[PDB]
C-alpha cells in the first residue's frame, strides 16, 4: 500500500545553529528542552547535564530568541526557510515546577508561541507543534495554552498544535490523563530513553496497538533516542511513525534502502501530524 510519512526527528537541538545543522543531515522535525523560570515562563532552551551519550548538553538560547529562529527557518521566504522542517516536539522541563504552576506554564508557552514564532498571526512559521509533557499530573498545561491563544484571538493556531507525555506511562494510564484533559485528537506517543542506555520495544509495540486499533487515542508514535541503523531497522519494523536521533543522516540511509524505500517516505508539510497513517 501506500507508504507511511516518517518523521525524522534532529535531538536536542537547543541552539538556533542547530537547527540548519540538522535538517541539513536530512531531519525533518527537531525536538527543542525548554526550561522554566520560577514564574513558569520559558525561560531556555537547555538541557544540561547529564544528557545523551556523544552530544554537549550544555548549548541553549532564551526561550524567545530560539523561537525567531525557528520562525525564520519556517517562514516561507526567509532567507533561512527550510521546506523540509514540518514540525518540532517542545519537551517542556515542568519537573522545576509545582503541579499547580502547569495550567500558568501553559498560558506562557502560548503567549510566546504567539509573539516569537506565529508573529500574533502575521506571517508565521509554518511548522506544526507538539507540547510533550513529561508528567501526567501536568495535563492542565494544555488548557492553558488553548485559553491563553482563545484570549489572545487566534484560537485557529490550536490546529498547528499537538500533545504528548513523555514519562513512559502505561498507555492506559496516559489515556485517562487526555480524557480528563477533554483532548481526543492531535496525539503523539513517545516512547523511548536515552541513547546511553539499552531499550526493547514492549511500550513501543503498545503504543502502536493502540494507534492501530478501531478504538485507540495515538495518532502517531515516535522512538527515541535511536542513533544505530539495527534500531532503526527495529522501529520501521514495528510501524513506528517517527524516530529521533543524534544522527538524522543514518535514518536517512535506512529509508533509502531499497526494502525501507518501497514502505516508507520522509513526512511533507502535505502530511497532517495528527492523522493516524493508513
Ligand atoms: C509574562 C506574562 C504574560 C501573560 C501571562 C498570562 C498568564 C499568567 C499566569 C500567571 C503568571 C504569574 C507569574 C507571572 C510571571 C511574570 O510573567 O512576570
Ligand atoms: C492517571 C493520571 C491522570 C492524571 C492525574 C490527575 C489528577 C486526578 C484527579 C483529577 C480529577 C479527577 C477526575 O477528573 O476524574
Ligand atoms: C519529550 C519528548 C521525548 C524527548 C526526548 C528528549 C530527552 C531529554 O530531554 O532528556
Ligand atoms: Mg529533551
Amino acid at each position: 500500500g501506500n507508504r507511511r510519512p516518517i518523521w525524522i526527528m534532529g535531538a536536542m537541538v537547543n541552539a538556533i545553529g542547530q537547527i540548519d545543522e540538522f535538517v541539513n543531515l536530512g531531519a525533518n522535525s527537531i525536538e527543542t528542552d525548554v526550561s522554566f523560570d520560577d514564574n513558569a515562563n520559558p525561560e531556555y532552551t537547555y538541557h544540561g547535564i547529564p544528557c545523551d551519550c556523544g552530544r554537549n548538553c550544555k548549548k541553549y538560547e532564551n526561550f524567545n530568541d530560539f523561537l525567531k529562529g525557528l520562525r525564520s527557518a519556517t517562514t516561507p521566504g526567509n532567507s533561512k526557510y527550510q521546506e523540509k522542517l514540518v514540525l518540532v516536539v517542545f519537551d517542556l522541563k515542568t519537573g522545576s515546577l509545582y503541579d499547580n504552576q502547569a495550567n500558568d506554564a501553559g498560558k506562557k508557552l502560548a503567549k510566546n508561541l504567539l509573539q516569537h514564532y506565529w508573529n500574533n498571526g502575521n506571517n508565521g512559521g509554518r511548522a506544526y507543534i507538539v507540547l510533550s509533557i513529561p508528567d501526567l499530573n501536568h495535563y492542565p498545561l494544555i488548557k492553558g495554552f488553548k485559553d491563553q491563544l482563545t484570549k489572545d484571538g487566534h484560537p485557529e493556531l490550536m490546529d498547528k498544535v499537538g500533545h504528548d507525555f513523555s514519562g513512559n506511562d502505561d498507555i492506559g494510564d496516559v489515556g485517562k490523563a487526555y480524557k480528563k484533559a477533554g483532548i481526543t485528537g492531535h496525539i503523539w506517543q513517545s516512547d523511548g530513553i536515552t541513547n546511553c542506555l539499552p531499550r526493547g520495544l514492549s511500550r513501543v509495540n503498545a503504543a502502536v496497538a493502540n494507534r492501530d486499533s478501531a478504538n485507540g487515542f495515538i495518532n502517531k508514535v515516535y522512538y527515541w533516542t535511536v542513533d544505530k541503523r539495527s534500531t532503526t531497522r527495529d522501529a520501521l519494523d514495528a510501524g513506528v511513525d517517527g524516530i529521533m536521533t543524534n544522527y538524522p543522516d543514518v535514518i536517512t540511509d535506512v529509508l533509502n534502502e531499497a526494502a525501507y524505500k518501497k514502505k516508507f517516505r520522509v513526512a511533507t508539510y502535505d502530511d497532517n501530524p495528527w492523522v493516524t497513517f493508513k
